[PDB]
């Protein structure tokens, strides 16, 4: 049901099914699928496809030439009815696609909210974009990719399958993940190397001086103290006791798969 | 002339000469030029533009935003009518560009069958991509390239001009192939440099114990034996005497212009 | 007003106030904002999005799915009416971006004439190109980027933001360029540093053997004599006055703000 405020525009095709909220704009030449549903407020500029089991919310800004809900381009999918999620106020620049997820990764593709996908942007089957994340003009996100809250991933950077980008992290451009990289860390090159905290990021997001501190010497005893990751583990953990921040590291460990850049 | 069994969205447009076969689909706001043929069964999904001396085959699905056919980016090229062949089964996907050849260069780009090409994956003018390839993300070939049978080429990789990428080759991703890449073997790096060869794929296509540890003799022959390639060109020679699949390598090198990859 | 000898397609949107001039041809599914103006003879194949206040001169072929004198990606921007300036004769590819500049930055994208735009190549905000450049597949200029004439930017190379490329410069591809260009010169690399000077290039443009000689004693005082710039500018100068063509050293100096590559 398409509501009563909504603008479809007349050359736009929206399939019987579809669930249009109050005040979106669907503008010119756009084809919304029969299995499709778009908040409040949500722009879709012009030449825009959305298809499949996707569920997009409020004040989204959709251009041109992106393509949504698509068939992703695993060789093990054959048609299965899966799902894709997009949150809020997402700016969803031209010619990027998000992909349906696959029934073997779980079937679900999921972007947060308040994101920035800039010019021809991949996010891959099955998926898992946090809030307020920036992927720069070419950044591909291979299938099953996890890129956490705050992370910023710069120009032509492909994030290898299964891995995982952490909290307020920022990958540089031209880089080439191939593994799980840690909260608060900076990125750089190919593969990619870690090159220190995030200084800036967490001072401009309002993180006190003893976070920072101690965030960094959470790096020092990941990378610098010269012991395994078994060892530093547990002295991670409790020096998370004092410090919450440091939590994003033990939560983290339990997540990652593919082991840390070094 | 168009088959009474195929679907003609009213708002495509095709001019007249186009000649599409039985039970194909043209979606919305698409175009197809007067000297096009498409196939039986090839959808068209939706704004695909498809003109020029263009000729395609069965079964294709060729996605949104996708170019086919187009003026190609050589400043030589004048305008002049040259021609376009992709075969059967292709999966050509969102944004890629497949564009005309040359008169300089034979007047012809040719796209094989059961292909793979990815998300703005690009073929240049004269190019010619054989059978069951995989082309990734934003994968560039340039001008006069040559992607043999089963070959995968990565994410943001640009394939040289004039280069010829064999048979079952595998060139990861963000690599830069400035020479030729010998059958079977697998390419890393910017510029691209041999890393043995590809043991998984050939076995999950079929090769016999036998045949894959012939292969690794003619690779030790060719890169880890320390003799140049007209030393070890007549060994290859006979060694695929006993052994056809070492055939490919001979074949190979008649063709190869611009050198080895090392 | 649009004048009586352009064609638009009866399915092309343009919005009242948009200036289309004579024989300019609009092709269907082009849609164009009300604050365009469009010069004689400037072809929108079809699928083109021209939108802002945006000035498009002669002669200009603009291919499908490019998108001109967009809102741009800087997070600061929040609606401000900037300007697109485009000349003549410019090949814009298909899925190529030029975005409007910021009112931080000055408030105008400035692109040349008798360029080539090849296949997604991105102008962002506030850049500069000049005349007969060439931008290959996949190369993004970011932010407030001057890119002078006659230089080449090859396919997948990000020039990093506030960078300047000089004129009749080569940057081979798959290359990051984090600093400022000198004329004349070839760059190659990530981070990119310089490998002599363009001789190809300047005696293909009709330089004589005296400017080319000359060039390349003044890339000798820059990067081969062993003195710092501070030395080597006076030495220059006094190089130009029997040299014309060195000249464009010294007024690449004054502009130059992130320092050389080396
Ligand atoms: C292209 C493709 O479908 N990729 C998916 C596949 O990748 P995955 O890493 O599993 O790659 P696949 O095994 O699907 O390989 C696809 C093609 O590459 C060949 N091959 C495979 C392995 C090898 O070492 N060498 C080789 O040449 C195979 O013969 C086949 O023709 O599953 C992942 C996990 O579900 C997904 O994230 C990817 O989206
Ligand atoms: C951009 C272009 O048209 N590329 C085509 C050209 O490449 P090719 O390698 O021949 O490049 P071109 O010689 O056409 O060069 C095009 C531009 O680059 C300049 N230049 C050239 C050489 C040099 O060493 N330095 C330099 O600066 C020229 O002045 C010209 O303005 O022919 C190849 C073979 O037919 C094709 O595969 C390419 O698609
Ligand atoms: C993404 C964006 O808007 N980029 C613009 C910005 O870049 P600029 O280099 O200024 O990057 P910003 O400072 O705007 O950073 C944007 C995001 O990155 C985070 N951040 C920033 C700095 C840092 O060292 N680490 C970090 O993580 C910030 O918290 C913010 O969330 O202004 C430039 C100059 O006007 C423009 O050329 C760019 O187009």
């Amino acid at each position: 049901m398409i509501d009563k405020s909504a603008f479809v525009h007349p050359t736009a095709i929206v399939e019987e099914g579809a669930s249009i909220g109050a005040n979106a704009h669907i503008g010119p030449f756009c084809i919304v699928g029969p299995h499709v549903e778009i908040g409040e407020g949500t722009v879709l500029k012009s030449h825009v496809v959305v298809n499949g089991h996707t569920k997009i919310g409020r004040d989204n800004e959709i251009y041109q030439f992106a393509s949504i809900g698509e068939v992703n381009q695993d060789l093990k999918y054959a048609g299965e009815p899966t799902r894709v999620e997009i949150g809020d106020r997402n700016r969803i620049r031209e010619s990027v696609t998000i992909h349906r997820g696959t029934v073997q990764g779980g079937g679900l593709t999921k972007v947060g909210s308040d994101n920035l996908l800039m010019i021809n942007a991949h996010i891959a089957h099955d998926c898992t974009v946090g809030n307020r994340c920036i992927l720069a003009n070419n950044a591909t996100l291979a299938g099953h990719v996890s890129v956490d809250d705050f992370a910023i991933i710069g120009g032509m950077t492909a994030v290898h399958q299964f891995c995982i980008i952490g909290a307020h992290v920022m990958v540089g451009g031209c880089s080439g993940v191939a593994q799980d990289v840690p909260p608060y860390v900076i990125a750089q090159g190919n593969h990619a190397t870690p090159f220190g905290v995030n200084i800036e990021g967490l001072k401009r997001r309002g993180f006190s001086r003893e976070a920072i501190t101690a965030i960094r010497n959470a790096y020092k005893l990941i990378y610098r103290s010269g012991k395994t990751l078994d060892e530093v583990k547990p002295e991670i953990a409790e020096l998370a006791e004092t410090y919450p921040e440091v939590k994003a590291f033990t939560d983290f460990f339990a997540r990652s798969t593919r082991g840390l850049i070094r």
